[PDB]
C-alpha cells in the first residue's frame, strides 16, 4: 500500500460525492488509518463514512469554532492513542455565501459574507495546521484542496477571491510546517459533480450562473489532453494521496494541478 | 499634459511620503483636475495635501463605512460639478492590524485583525469600484496599488495574503468595469520608504523582522536591473499615471511592475 | 507628444497592416524622430513607408546577417547624425517555416525550420540589443512583440515555443540593458489581422488550422473584458509607445500585455 | 514496487553522479523494467550502469542523429520482446556549448551554439516522444528534466532559454501524447552536484560565474521550506518516479518541482 502505517486525518465529508469521501476510500485502499473530521450533521457524516473500506473514528470540527480547534489535538490523540502522532492531514472544506456566487452580482456580496467564506476556505487551511502541526511526525504532509483562481471566470466570484488567499496562506503555511519536517501542498481539481456543483448546473444559484457553468465544464475536458471526467474524483483522490506519500519529498509550498493538464492549454 | 482635462479621485494619503501623495503630485503636473479622499485624520490631511501643486477638495471616507461609500458618488459629483464625470480612480489604501505582519507568529492572528486587514486592503477595490463606476466616463482608468505576493516571504505574512485577495479582486472588478468602457489595474511596487515602512525597519514589528524587511530591500536593488531606489516613489508614480493615461488602452484586469524589474530576476 | 525629441529604430515594417507600420505611425504622430530598418523587399517597404506621416530614412537588416548587425550601429549613427543617439528600439519580427505551424503535425517540424524560426524571432532580440546598446542614451527603452505562449495552443507549435524563448532572451536583455540605463520589455498583444494572418485564417496553411486560429480569435474577443478589436492596431501601437516613453521607468525585463484584458479570464 | 511490471526508457546516464542514474536505481527499486540510452561514451557508460541493482540493455541514441531516433523504436521493442510496449520514458538530456553559460557574455554566444544547445535540450524532447510514442501503451508517462526558467539569473544564460523553450515543447508534447493515452510533464529540479556543476563552481566557466552559482546554491536552501541538499538526487529521483507511477493520472502538460519548496518563497 502507498500509504502502509500512515495515519491522516481527513475533513470534509458531508455526502458519499464529496471529493474528501474518495480521498478517504482511496488512502483505506493503500493501507492507511484514518481519523475523520465533520461538521454540523455528524449523525449524517457518520452514515456516509459506514460505507468506507474501513472504520475511522469520527470528531466535530467546525473550523469556525476555536473550541473545536483548541481541542482537536487531543481528541485526536485519543482516537488513535497517546504516542502516536499523525503523519497526513487533508483539508477539504470550502464555503461561500451564497451572494458570493452565481448571478448574485460580484459588488452585492456583503463583506460580512465575503469574510465568512475567507475564514472557512482560506484561513482555516492555517488554523487547521497550527492546531495539527504539534502532533504530526517529521515527514508528514497537509494537503488542501484548491479550483485555480488564477483568471477570473463566471460564477465562481467570491469563492475565486477566497482560492487565491487560500493559495497565498498555503505558501505561508510550508513556512511554519517546514520547521516540524512537514510539507504543505495544494491540490488544484479540475470540476467534480459534487451534490452541490450538480445544484448549481441545476440553476440552484440562478439561470445563467448555471449556464456558464456547464459552458466552464465542457471546455475543460476539450481543452484536457488527457480529458477530464467531471463525474469521476478517483483521479483526484489518488493525487492527494500521492502528496501524503513519500514519494513527493521535495515538493512544498506548491500547487499540483490534478485537472487533465487542461490549465496548460489554452483551447 | 499626460492627463491634461482628467478628472482623477486618489485616496490614500496621510502623510508627504504616502505613495499616493507622489501619485497625486505627478498626476496635478500632468493636467489632472483631483478629488482627494482621507481617512480619520482629515486635518492632517489637509494640511498635507496643501502642499500639492494644485487645490483639490478633500472627502471623508473610509472604506468600512457603508455610509461614506453609499453617499461617495453624490459627494465627488457635487465637487466636480454636476453633469461632470470622473476619468479616473486611485485605489493607494492597506491596512493590516499588528498582529498579522512582524514577528508575531502567523500562526497567532486572530481572524478579526485578518478579516479587517482583507476589507480594507481587497475588499475596498471592489467597494470603490461600486460607488464610483456609475459617475466614470468610457474610456476611464481604475488602478490599485499591489506589493507582488505571489510567493511567501517574511514578515509581510497575512498582508501578503490580502495583496494575493487584491489581484484576484482586480480580475472581476475589470470584468464589472468593462461594461462601463472603463479599466481595472493594479501596479505592484518595490518597496518604498513610507513613514510606516521606515518605522517597521527601525524594529516597531519585531527586531528580527525589521532585519528581515532589510534584506529584502537590499536584495530588491541588487535584483533589478536598472536598480531600485526605495527613497523615491516617482518612478510608481508616473507607472500609475501611464495606467491612467490614454496610452495602455488594452490593458485590464492586470498588473503592472514598477519594482525596477526585480521580480523578473533570481538574483 | 509623448515621444517628443526621441530617437527611435523601429524594425518590421512589411505592409501597411504591420504591426510595425502603425507603431511607426504613432510614434510619429507623437513627435518621435525615427529610423526604419526593413528585411529583403526592400523597394516595397519603401513605398509602404512612404505613407507614413513623416519621411524615415530606411536601412536594410536580415537578423540573420551577421554583416548586416555589425554594421548597423553605423549606419544608424550616419542617418541621424554623429554625436546623436538611439532613444528606442522596436524590434517587430517574426517568423517560423510552415512546417512549424499549421496542420502541419508538430512531430514533423525538422528543426533546421525550428532553429530558422527560434533565430528570427528569438535570437535576434538579443542580436538588436548588442547592436544598438552602444549607441543608445540613459533612459533608452527597447521593446519587443510577444504573443503569450505560457500555455499551448492548436497551430500556433514552433511559433509558441520561438516565444516561450523570446520571453526569456528578453529577460537576460534587461541585465545587460540595465548597464546603460536602458529598459527591455516585450508587448504581448491580441490577434491582429495582418496580411499573414488573414490569410492563415483563408486556410494558407491548412483548413482546420484556418478554423481553429478563428474560435481563437472569436473566443478572444469573448474573453477580454474590453473587447478586443483584431482589425485594430492601434491599441497596440499606443502600447509600445507608452512603453518607449519616460512613464514607465521602473518597468523591465518585463511583459505588458495589450490584449484587451483576455489573459486575465479563463471564460 | 511503485512501477511493479512496468517497462521504462531512461536517457542521461554519464556517470554516477548524473540525475538520469539515480533515477534508474529508484525505478528498479520499485520494481520497474528499464531500457538505457547512452550518448557516445557507451563504453563508459555501461560501466557506470554495470553498478545499478538489475541489469538493464543498453541503447546507443545521439539525440541529433536522425538515423538513431528513426531506429529507435524498433531497437527498444527488439530489447523488450515483440508484443512489449514501454510504458514510461525519462528525458534526461542537457547540454549548452560554453559560449552559452558562464562568465561568456551573454550577448557573445554565436546562434550556431545555441542552436546546438536548443536542439540537445528542447526541441529532442519531442524528438524522443515522436519515436517512442508509437510504441508506449495507454496509461504511460513521459517525464523531462527541467530548471526554473521563469526568472534570469547569473551564467545559466542561454540554457535557461532552451529550459523556457523545453517548459513549451512539453505543453505541446502533452497534447500529442494524450492522442495515445501518455501523460508528459517535467520536473524542475533544485541544483544538484553533478560533476559538471561541481567542475562549474570550481570555476570551470570562469571565476565570478562559479561564485555566482555558489551564491545561488545557498539561497536555494535558505529559501526551501524543508530544505535543499545538492549532494542528494533522491528526492529527484523519487519525484520522478511519481510521476512515472498511476499515481497522478491527471496531471500534464505541466511542471512538478523537486526543488525544496524554494520557487514558492522570496527569501
Ligand atoms: N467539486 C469541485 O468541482 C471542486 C474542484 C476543485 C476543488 N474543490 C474543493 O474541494 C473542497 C470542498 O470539496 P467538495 O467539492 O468535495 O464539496 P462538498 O460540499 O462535498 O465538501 C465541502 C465540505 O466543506 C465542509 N465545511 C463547510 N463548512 C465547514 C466548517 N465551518 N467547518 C468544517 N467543515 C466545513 C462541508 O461540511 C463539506 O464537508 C473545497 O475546498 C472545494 O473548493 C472542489
Ligand atoms: N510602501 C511600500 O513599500 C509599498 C509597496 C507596494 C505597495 N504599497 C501599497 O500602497 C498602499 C498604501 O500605500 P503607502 O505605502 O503609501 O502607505 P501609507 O501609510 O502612506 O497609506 C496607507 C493609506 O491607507 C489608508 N487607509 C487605511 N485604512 C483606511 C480606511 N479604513 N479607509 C480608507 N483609507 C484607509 C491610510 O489612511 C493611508 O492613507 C497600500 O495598498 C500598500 O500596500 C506600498
Ligand atoms: N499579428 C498578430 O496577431 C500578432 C500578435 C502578437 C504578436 N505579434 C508579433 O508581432 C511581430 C511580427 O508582427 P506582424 O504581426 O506585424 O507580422 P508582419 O508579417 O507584418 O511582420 C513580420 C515582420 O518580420 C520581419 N522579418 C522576417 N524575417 C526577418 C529577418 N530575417 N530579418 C528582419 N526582419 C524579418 C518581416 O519582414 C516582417 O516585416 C512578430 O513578433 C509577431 O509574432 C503578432
Ligand atoms: N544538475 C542540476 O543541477 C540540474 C537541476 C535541474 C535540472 N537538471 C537537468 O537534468 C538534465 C541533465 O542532467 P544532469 O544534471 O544529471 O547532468 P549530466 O551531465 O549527468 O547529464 C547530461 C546528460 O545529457 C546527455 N546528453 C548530452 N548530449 C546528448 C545527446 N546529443 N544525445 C543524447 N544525450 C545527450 C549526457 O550524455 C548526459 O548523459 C538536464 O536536462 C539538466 O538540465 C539538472
Ligand atoms: O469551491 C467550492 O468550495 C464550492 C462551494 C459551493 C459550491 C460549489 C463549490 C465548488 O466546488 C465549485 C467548483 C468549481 C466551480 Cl466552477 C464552481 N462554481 O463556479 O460554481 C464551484
Ligand atoms: O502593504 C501595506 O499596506 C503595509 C501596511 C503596513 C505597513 C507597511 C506596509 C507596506 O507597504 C509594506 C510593503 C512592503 C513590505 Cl516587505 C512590507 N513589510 O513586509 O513590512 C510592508
Ligand atoms: O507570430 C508570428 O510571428 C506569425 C508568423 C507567421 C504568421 C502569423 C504570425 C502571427 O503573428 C500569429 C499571431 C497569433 C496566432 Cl494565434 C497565429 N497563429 O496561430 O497562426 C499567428
Ligand atoms: O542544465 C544543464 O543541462 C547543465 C549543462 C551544463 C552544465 C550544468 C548544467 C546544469 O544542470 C545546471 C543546473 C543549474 C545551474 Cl544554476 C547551472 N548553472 O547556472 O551553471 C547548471
Amino acid at each position: 500500500g502507498l500509504l502502509d502505517g500512515k495515519r491522516i486525518l481527513v475533513s470534509g465529508i458531508i455526502t458519499d460525492s464529496s471529493i474528501a469521501f474518495h480521498i478517504a476510500r482511496v488512502a483505506q485502499e493503500q493501507g492507511a488509518q484514518l481519523v475523520l473530521t465533520g461538521f454540523d450533521r455528524l449523525r449524517l457524516i457518520q452514515r456516509i463514512t459506514d460505507r468506507l473500506p474501513a472504520k475511522a473514528p469520527l470528531l466535530e470540527l467546525d473550523v469556525q469554532n476555536e473550541e473545536h480547534l483548541a481541542s482537536l489535538a487531543g481528541r485526536v490523540t485519543e482516537a488513535i492513542g497517546a504516542g502516536n502522532k499523525l503523519d497526513g492531514v487533508v483539508h477539504s472544506i470550502g464555503f461561500m455565501p451564497q451572494t458570493g456566487m452565481g448571478i448574485n452580482p460580484f459588488f452585492d456580496a456583503p463583506y460580512a459574507d465575503v469574510s465568512k467564506g475567507i475564514h472557512i476556505s482560506a484561513y482555516s487551511y492555517a488554523s487547521m495546521a497550527k492546531a495539527l502541526l504539534p502532533i504530526m511526525n517529521p515527514g508528514g504532509s497537509i494537503v488542501g484542496m484548491d479550483f485555480d483562481p488564477s483568471r477570473a471566470m463566471p460564477a465562481y466570484n467570491w469563492m475565486t477571491v477566497a482560492k487565491s488567499a487560500l493559495e497565498s496562506v498555503n505558501r505561508f503555511v510550508a513556512r511554519e510546517a517546514g520547521k516540524y519536517g512537514v510539507r504543505s501542498n495544494l491540490v488544484a481539481a479540475g470540476p467534480i459533480r459534487t451534490l452541490a456543483m450538480s445544484a448549481i448546473v441545476g440553476g440552484a444559484l440562478g439561470e445563467e450562473a448555471g449556464a456558464q457553468i456547464q459552458l466552464l465544464e465542457e471546455g475543460w475536458d476539450q481543452r484536457a489532453p488527457i480529458g477530464w471526467n467531471m463525474k469521476d474524483a478517483t483521479p483526484v483522490a489518488k493525487t492527494v494521496c500521492a502528496l501524503l506519500s513519500d514519494w513527493l519529498p521535495a515538493t512544498t509550498g506548491d500547487i499540483i494541478y490534478a485537472d487533465g493538464g487542461a490549465h496548460t492549454q489554452l483551447l
